[PDB]
């Protein structure tokens, strides 16, 4: 029987790193100065105390623990948390929480269609592919000021219908860097009120961006403008907590009956697909967000982070800019999040990678935390000789 | 759109909990829990776990993205842990998965993917948790005879009657020991018979191993698996380490998918991996690290097997102890079964009346269909489980 398997598509990102002075600028993951992807101090010391209170571990709850479930909500919605209108749930990491959320959309809707921006994350065009369920793009990324093509964004989101669900990312655009501001937000909020879509929101790297309120902004517009919501959260980045597989799904519904569904609805899919979602991670993040002095030095590393990156892509365009005397790669510094598309053709990103070294997706997406003081110049380099 | 979710019913559990909690009987009894406790009603983290943990914290350096598919590790380690020096990694596919369940849920679907027309066997009864994935997968669930309600044993007869319809292509889903919620087990013969069937047949064999050290031992549990992974060329194994372990909450579990050579290895492996990554990306790390870490190191595996073997001859006491309380009240040896079942859980027989006659007389709560924890028995409970049994007429 087995036999009859036919061979499956990998996935592009993590095929970089199996075919990986070399330099990695692929995977999505933070690095610091010295090429690692440390443990945060407050998680350190989370599961420290944790390996000293946990008494049992026992089968907990199916759509997992109210301290996790109320500090992720208070963590992204910040006041607007109503939680008598709120269903949570606990996934496996932010990839978890968006299947389980167009599980959950599918299921109200069997007839649902699925607007993705062009370009976004691969996964997500997989798992609807996988699942059957029809995708379309809206226009996004302009690709020649490498920035937002709005006009057009909106333009391709009018046709969308009652039912039809719109994907955004709350903030760090993956794999752009491209971001809404807030005024383009409102207006994204008044289209989905007047066609009635369903937004799924994949906040992925909350403080990444600009900050950890300022960054979950466009989700809270959202939020306080439309009636029905889903926020597919991942805890992956922001805690450095990759490997543990955490992340939750909230279901932002009008009224205590329609949440009360939507929550049975949550827990009996976690239960149909793999019981009890795992406690580790959820555990972590709940200790670090409930206790004033974790929480503080999480808040103030992340900012270090954050600011960190920040100040490598104005390094990187100064490099490129003083490379060429133009300042075209000035978008470089404009974008914000972990990547940046350059915009290089597929014929000199792999050129590129086989006589400089230096790995990036095949579309021209680089990973800033990738990059060094004494890496920049080197890629400038390289990119500057490249350029066609 | 989300107030046309039509209402998905409660995990039951809750409502077992809820009923006991309310009852005011100083006395109340619960055999209804489905998770080890011991002496004093808790379910403790055995001790190699929490040194494996101990170690964890001081040697991890990073939690970036680890395996797709699990860590190498923790596949070797359950592998050698359920198939012996019979594993043939050359044609062994494995993939680390949420718990058992995930483990199921996967096993599904990747059968569902080699062949569409698939349809499941499950037996009278399964775990309750079986026919709910697979009716919401939308799968063919058919049933094959298994609990003897008259004899509480294994109705052996039946069994390979209804297995005989089993086509090619067809799922047989066998519980690889300790059998949840009946308590009866299947002799390395009647294994062996069932081997032939399944070649015979043509039929898939998917074995839910939940309980592995429960039974009568570790390598003793994993006998009847072994047999199976010996005559038959494609076997799938659903591995948990939730019980044997403690670690429940950290869901741990492995699927094995042995095939017939190594090419269809090759595609059983991608094929397992893309489905990791279309549910959820990346499997959890913590609980397998744990595993791999208890497995691998001798000091901690030693530890970890006294343990596990303490804990399997505490619940054989504990059965043994009720078979004879029941054979002094009853004057008779009809309950004798209670001590030849295996594992935590055993089925008394009794029908839903008695079970509320019990209930209600005698503060015992245990599920509906009399499933009872073993577990949850002790020198000051067995006394009154027996006289409640015997006075309700079961
Ligand atoms: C990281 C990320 C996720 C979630 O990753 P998990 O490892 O599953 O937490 C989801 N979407 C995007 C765009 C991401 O970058
Ligand atoms: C416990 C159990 C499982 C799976 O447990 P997980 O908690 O999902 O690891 C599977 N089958 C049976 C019969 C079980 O008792
Ligand atoms: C499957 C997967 C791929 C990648 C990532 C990290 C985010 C990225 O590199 O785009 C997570 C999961």
């Amino acid at each position: 029987m087995l036999g009859n398997l036919k061979p499956q598509a990998p996935d592009k990102i993590l095929a970089l790193m199996g075919e990986f002075g070399k330099i990695d600028l692929g995977v999505g993951v933070y690095k610091d100065a010295t090429g690692h992807t440390p443990i945060m101090r407050a998680v350190h010391a989370a599961e420290q105390r944790m390996l000293e209170t946990e008494t049992t571990k026992t089968y907990a709850g199916l759509s997992g623990e109210p301290e996790f479930q109320k500090a992720m909500g208070e963590l992204i919605l910040g006041d607007g948390l109503k939680s008598e209108t709120t269903a949570t749930l606990a996934t496996v990491g932010g990839t978890g929480a968006l299947r389980q959320a167009l599980e959950l959309a599918r299921m109200a809707n069997p007839d649902l269609r699925v607007f993705v921006s062009d370009p976004t994350w691969p996964n997500h065009v997989s798992i609807m592919n996988f699942m059957g369920l029809p995708v379309q793009t809206y226009r996004y990324f302009d690709a020649e000021t490498r920035g937002v093509d709005f006009e057009g964004m909106k333009a391709d989101l009018a046709a969308a219908k009652k039912g039809d669900m719109v994907l955004l990312h709350g903030c760090c655009h993956n794999p752009t860097g491209a971001n809404l501001t807030l005024d383009q937000w409102a207006e994204i909020a008044s289209i989905l009120e007047k066609t009635g879509a369903l937004p799924l929101i994949d906040l992925a790297y909350q403080g990444f961006g600009d900050g950890l309120e300022e960054d979950a902004a466009g989700t809270r517009l959202i939020a306080s403008r439309i009636p029905e919501v889903l926020i597919a959260a991942s805890c992956s980045k922001n805690f450095g907590i990759y490997r543990e597989r955490t992340g939750c799904l909230l279901a932002l519904c009008a009224d205590a009956a329609t949440r009360e569904l939507a929550q049975g609805a949550m827990a009996f899919l976690n239960r149909q697909t793999y019981s009890f979602p795992p406690f580790h991670g959820a555990k972590i993040v709940s200790t670090v967000l409930t206790t004033p002095e974790l929480r503080a030095d999480w808040m103030a590393e992340l900012e270090a982070v954050r600011s960190g990156m920040l100040r490598l892509r104005e390094q990187l365009a100064g490099e490129l800019r003083d490379l060429s005397g133009s300042d075209r790669f000035g978008f470089v510094a404009e974008h914000r999040g972990m990547f940046s598309r350059l915009g290089a053709t597929p014929e000199q990103v792999k050129r590129i990678k086989e006589e400089f070294g230096i790995y990036m997706v095949g579309d021209s997406r680089i990973n800033i935390a990738g990059l060094n003081d004494n890496t920049i110049p080197i890629l400038a380099r390289a990119i500057i000789e490249v350029g066609v």
